[PDB]
């Protein structure tokens, strides 16, 4: 007898389909069958009809690394109808790494002496141990790296050191995780070789992992760093994962065109994936960048000066007598919201046929980017329903088959029988992002219930207190 069954409402399977009329029924973990079930007993059988069932949301670009220890619940993500999240992004893991003071942006995961994993493996005992509400598919950090071995960060590597920080990634693959990722845009690594990223990591293609990648320049230089990418690609001869792809100032507005044309073109000779948010502002530490602080920017969080959360930067440098980029130095470190990318460029690369969605989430920051909580709605709401940006069956592909496939998810990211029961029940008609910038943590709307390996974790607009997430191997 299956545990249960949904029934009477749509299936949008998540291989790119039109919905069809069927009920889903689960056993254990597992999705048992498919199709008219009224012949199959069951425990239960829930009813719903007017909504849809999909696979669960995977969400491609998250720094909840250490969130997942912290607050097991996950809300800000279940309530969205996550049930997977890809860690480690960006060069920014939580291990290896015992260190009281990491360096920006790795705090962007601390809460205060929360780097305190001396192996990769650590980490992943801890979670196994007492497990989030979402499954984890986490990747080792190039910067969390440096910061390990490294007493200068300033400069390149020298061969010892890249021999120690191969040595650390090695092992961290070999304890599971499922890649690499990089982040050279930022101080820890911004003195980086290209070559010494191909040399840390080699272990990729004796154990099987992706490369995932925050280029080293999004805007003006954003060609080169899409040929840096794709070079190290061809190098190790991996799957390579662009980043929360965008292109970032004013005198960049529009080249959304130029870019999908080459990551189109690289598709066809190498293997190139690539994720991203629905919305015009960006997020991540406070930073002295021109580019970044050329538009609307407001504080997130600041250590020395505490009461700047939610701040338009603009008055506070203004009132200290300096210009915004003066004035980084003494508000650090801080985090920020960066007003730096245009509306017709975010909805050209949602459209972009291969982009999975990432939410880019920092779960630490006292005044959050939006996106933490309304990314998955936004996308299946105002983007497929109200705006037509693409059908429903599309939106959802790209938030679990296509994810799946990249990441290489065994058994998850659709709804046939024999996979995992990572599900979500969702009104197609409401489903909406409330999330917005003047109020960024107010939870999704239309969303039902959602099941992580065929337990319920948000039913009735509340964690449930199952706590079935697991760690995942590619
Ligand atoms: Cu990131
Ligand atoms: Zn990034």
């Amino acid at each position: 007898p299956f545990d249960y069954i949904l029934s009477g409402g749509t299936v949008i399977d998540g291989t790119n389909a039109p919905g069809r009329l069927a009920d889903v029924g689960v056993r254990g973990d597992r999705i048992a069958a498919v199709g008219d079930l009224s012949a199959s007993s069951a425990r239960r059988r829930i009813d719903v009809a007017g909504k849809v069932v999909s696979p669960g949301f995977i969400d491609s670009h998250t720094h909840d690394d250490n969130y997942l220890l912290k607050h097991r619940d996950m809300t800000p993500k279940i309530s969205q109808g996550v049930t997977t999240v890809v860690t480690g992004n960006c060069g920014i893991s939580l291990a290896p790494l015992a260190h009281a003071n990491p360096p920006a942006p790795l705090d962007l995961l601390d809460e205060g002496g929360s780097f305190r994993f001396a192996r990769f493996s650590d980490y992943l005992e801890a979670l196994r141990a007492a497990p989030p509400a979402v499954n984890a598919a986490c990747m080792v950090g190039h910067s969390t790296l440096r910061a390990a071995v490294m007493p200068d960060l300033r400069r390149e590597a020298t061969a010892d050191e890249i021999q120690a920080m191969q040595a650390l990634a090695d092992d961290a693959l070999a304890s599971g995780a499922i890649g690499i990722s990089t982040g050279a845009f930022y101080p820890p690594a911004a003195h980086a070789s290209t070559e010494e990223i191909i040399e840390v990591c080699r272990p990729l293609i004796t154990h099987g992992g992706v490369y995932a990648t925050h280029m080293r320049d999004e805007g003006e230089h954003i060609v080169q760093a899409l040929e840096e990418t794709f070079r190290i690609g061809r190098e190790l001869d991996v799957p390579v994962v662009i980043s929360h792809h965008k292109v970032m100032g004013k005198l960049n507005f529009g080249r959304s065109k130029e870019t999908l044309a080459l990551i189109e073109a690289a598709m066809a000779s190498q293997d190139v994936s690539l994720d991203a948010y629905p919305y015009v502002a960006g997020s991540t530490m406070l930073k002295q960048d021109r580019v970044l602080l050329a538009g609307r920017t407001l504080i997130t969080w600041c250590k020395p000066y505490p009461e700047l959360s939610g701040r338009d930067l603009e008055e506070i440098a203004a009132e200290r007598g300096k210009s915004k980029y003066d004035v980084v130095p003494e508000l650090q470190p801080a985090g920020a919201i960066y007003f730096m990318m245009d509306e017709p460029d975010v909805q050209r690369i949602l459209a972009f046929g291969p982009t999975m969605i990432g939410s880019a989430g920092l779960p630490h920051d006292e005044r959050p980017h939006p996106r933490l909580w309304g990314t998955f709605p936004r996308v299946l709401g105002h983007y497929s329903r109200d705006l037509g940006l693409f059908p429903l069956e599309t939106a959802v592909w790209k938030m679990t088959g296509l994810t799946a496939a990249k990441f290489g998810l065994a058994e998850r990211g659709q709804v046939q029988p024999g996979y995992y029961a990572d599900l979500v029940v969702f009104d197609p008609a409401t489903v909406a992002d409330s999330a917005t910038f003047e109020h960024p943590t107010e939870r999704a709307a239309g969303i039902h219930s959602v099941y992580v390996n065929g337990a319920a974790v948000w039913e009735d607009q509340s964690f449930t207190g199952q706590h079935a997430g697991r760690v995942l191997n590619r």
